[PDB]
C-alpha cells in the first residue's frame, strides 16, 4: 500500500476516518522529525551549542528509534547544516554562550538516511528520508525556481536558512539547499535501477523546510538520478505544525506539480500554522487533529504545550476526528510518557515528569584519570560514505 | 594517610595541621566530605517522581555508582546499610521531601559503610563511616530538652528542635522510620564494631548543612552515651571523628559544656567566610569542636560575586579546601590536589561563565526516564533494595 500511504490518491478517503496503516506511516515519518530534536544540542553553556549530540553511525539506536521500531531500518548517511545571512530567532539558530564554540554561524539542520536492504523489504521500495531539524518579509525565489517561475515569492526566514552560506565554515561553505541535492543525488544514483521514493519530514521551521525543499526538488526535476533523466519517483513531505512558506504563485507552481504530495498535520488550537497570517498560500492536503480531546494531556493548554511535535504524535496516535464527539483513543501502543520530552504538556495526574529529555550530567563525565570533561558530542568528520 | 591516621583524625586537635594546611590533612579532609558529597548524589529531588525522597541507587557498588571509584583509590567503603528519618513536626523542604502526588513521612536520611580489607589497610584502621544526608531544595526553631537523648545526668543539655526531632522522630505505620533515625544508625554501628572487636577501629561521621548538624548530633550521642565499644568489650573504646562542613549550630551552652568533657571526640569545622548558614540560629546557641576557615572568594574558578547557594554548597567547599592556602587578604588560592573543577557546579551555577561548565548539571539521563524491551517508556529513577542487614 506504499504509494497510497504516500499520498498518490491525496490520502483520499484515509483521512476521515483515519486509516490504521496511515496512523503508523504518519508517526514513522513524524519520528524521523522528533529524531532531529532528539540530538539537538540546546545547551547553550556548551561549546557544541548547535550541534548534533550524536554521530551518524547507529544513529536511530542512539535517538530511541531501534527498540520496537522494526520499520526504522534506515542508515543515515549524513548530516546537513544550515547558516542565515539576516538575524533569526534563536529558535531557529542557537548558539555557544562564548561566541567561540564549535562554529559561530551554523547550526545541525538536520540529516539523509535510506533503508537499508532489510528496510527496503518492510516498506516496500528504496526510501530516501531528508528530515529538517525544527525549531527550538516575502523574498522573490528565481534562484529557487528559475526565470520560467519568476513570480514565486517564499518566506524571507526560510529562505535565508535554505540559501545562505558561510564561506569561512567546513560546515555552510555550500548551504543547506546543495548539502542535501547532493547526497540524495548520489543515493538516487546507486539505487537508479530499483524502485525509489523521497520522504521528506520536519515540524515548525523543519516543516516550512520539508515543503520549500520538496517542491524545489520535483520543480527542479533532482527527483531523478542524473544517468537517467527518464525516471522520477515520488516526493512527498510528512510534515507537522507548518507555518505558511510562499505566495499565491508559490501554490500555483506547487499545484501545476505531477509528482509531489504534502500531508501537513495541524493541531487545532496550535496557532503557529497561522503564521504569517498574511500574504502567504498553504500548499498540499492537511490532516487536522485536536489534542485536546486527549483525556492524558493538561487542560488548559498552552502556545509550547499545544505545538510539541510529540504532542502532535500523541495526537496521531490516538485521533478520531476533530468533533466535539468524536471519541480519542490510543488505537496505536505509543508511551504517553514522550509527550514531556520537552515540555509538562501531560496532566500533572499521569506523574510523568515535565522536560524530562537530557543527557547523563548534562554529558559532564568522569574521564579514566579522574577529571570531568563536558562530553556532549560525538566525533563526525561528516565525510561521504563509500 | 595509614602511619598519620590518628593525628589526621584530630587527636591533637588538628594543631599545627590547619594554618597552613597539611597536605595529607587536605585530602583527607576531601575524603570525608566527598562521603558526604556522595549523599546528595544519590538523593532524588525531583518531586514529580513517585520516589521523591529516597535514593537513586542501592548499596551494591554504591561508591562506583556515584563516581568515588575511579581515580579514588582510599575509597574502598562498602555501604552496609541506608538510613532513614521523619519528623513530628513540620520542617522545610530542604529537610524532607516529598512526591507531588513511596512513603508519606520519610526521607532516605544517610548510610552507614566501612572499609574493606584493602581499605582498612589503606586508612590504617577499620573505619566505620556514618554519612548524614544534607539540605537540598531551597518555624523558628527553638531549643528543646534533650533528657531522651543524654540521660538525667545530662538533664540541661538543649537540642535545636528540628534536629531533634529530624534524629528522634518515628513513624510506627512505616517499614523505614519504625525505629528512629538515630537507632537505626546506633544498631548498625553495633554490629560493626562487634564483628571487628578484635581489630583497632574508628568511626568516622560527616555530613553538610543539615547532615554538619546531625554528625554532630550524633557524635556527642555516641560517644557521651558510650556506644564506641564493641557490647563484648565495654572495656575498648575507638575514637569518634566528626568532619562536617557549613554546619549549623546545634546546642546550647550545656551541651557544649557536655562536649568539652569528652575524651574520645573530635569535630572539625570546616567553615566557608561568606556562608552565613553556619551562624543560624544566631541566639542562644554554641559551637562545638575545632573550626577550619576557608574562603571561596579566593578562588579565582569562583562566579563573583556568588550568593546563599554558592558560598553555601558543599562542591564550593571541597573546591574551597582544594586550593585554600589561608584566609588573609594576601594569602594564595592554589589547587594542591586534582580536584576538577566542574565538580563545583553538580547542583549550582556556581564557577565563572569564563570556565565554560554548565550550571546545576546533576542529573539521571532523561531524568531517569528509560525505554524498555517491549518499547514502553517508564520513570526508573530506583534501584530496589530491601535495605536487610547483610
Amino acid at each position: 500500500r506504499w504509494r497510497d500511504l504516500s499520498g498518490q490518491n491525496h490520502w483520499k478517503g484515509m483521512l476521515q476516518p483515519l486509516d490504521q496503516d496511515l496512523r503508523e506511516y504518519i508517526i514513522h515519518y513524524g519520528e524521523m522529525a522528533q529524531a532531529g530534536y532528539d540530538t539537538f544540542n540546546i545547551n547553550t553553556e556548551s561549546q557544541f551549542a548547535g550541534a548534533s549530540i550524536y554521530s551518524r553511525k547507529d544513529f536511530f539506536a542512539k535517538v530511541g528509534l531501534e527498540i520496537a521500531h522494526p520499520y526504522t531500518k534506515y542508515k543515515v548517511t549524513k548530516f546537513i547544516y544550515a547558516t542565515s545571512d539576516i538575524h533569526v530567532p534563536e529558535s531557529f539558530l542557537l548558539f555557544p554562550i562564548s561566541r567561540e564554540g564549535w562554529s559561530k554561524e551554523s547550526n545541525w539542520m538536520g540529516y539523509v538516511a535510506v533503508t537499508d536492504d532489510q528496510g527496503t523489504a518492510l516498506l516496500g521500495r528504496r526510501d530516501i528520508v531528508v528530515s529538517w531539524r525544527g525549531s527550538v518579509g516575502l523574498v522573490n525565489a528565481i534562484k529557487i525556481f528559475g526565470e520560467r517561475n519568476d513570480q514565486v515569492q517564499i518566506h524571507q526566514g526560510w529562505y535565508s536558512i535554505y540559501m545562505s552560506q558561510d564561506e569561512r565554515s567546513p560546515f555552510t561553505k555550500t548551504n543547506a539547499r546543495d548539502q542535501v541535492l547532493r547526497e540524495v543525488g548520489r543515493l538516487l544514483e546507486k539505487y537508479k535501477d530499483e524502485e525509489v521514493s523521497i520522504t521528506i519530514c520536519g515540524h515548525s521551521l523543519g516543516a516550512a523546510l520539508a515543503t520549500l525543499s520538496a517542491t524545489d526538488i520535483v520543480a527542479n526535476g533532482y527527483n531523478r538520478p542524473k544517468s537517467r533523466p527518464d525516471k522520477s519517483c515520488p516526493v512527498t513531505a510528512f510534515v507537522f505544525a507548518s507555518p505558511r512558506v510562499g505566495d499565491s504563485d508559490f501554490r500555483k507552481l506547487f499545484s501545476g506539480l505531477e509528482d509531489i504530495r504534502v500531508l501537513r498535520t495541524r493541531n487545532l488550537p496550535d496557532v503557529i500554522p497561522i503564521y504569517p497570517p498574511i500574504g502567504y498560500s498553504e500548499v498540499g492536503d492537511e490532516f487536522p487533529i485536536d489534542t485536546r480531546k486527549s483525556p492524558y494531556m493538561k487542560s488548559p493548554g498552552n502556545l509550547a504545550t499545544f505545538h510539541c511535535l510529540e504532542g502532535y504524535l500523541h495526537g496521531v496516535a490516538g485521533t478520531q476526528g476533530t468533533n466535539k464527539a468524536d471519541l480519542f483513543r490510543l488505537d496505536v501502543e505509543r508511551a504517553i510518557g514522550l509527550v514531556n520530552k520537552s515540555v509538562d504538556g501531560l496532566k500533572d495526574e499521569c506523574m510523568v515528569p515535565g522536560k524530562w529529555r537530557v543527557l547523563k550530567n548534562k554529558g559532564m563525565a568522569q574521564q579514566d584519570d579522574g577529571s570531568w570533561e563536558l562530553v556532549d558530542h560525538e566525533i563526525d568528520d561528516n565525510e561521504d560514505l563509500d
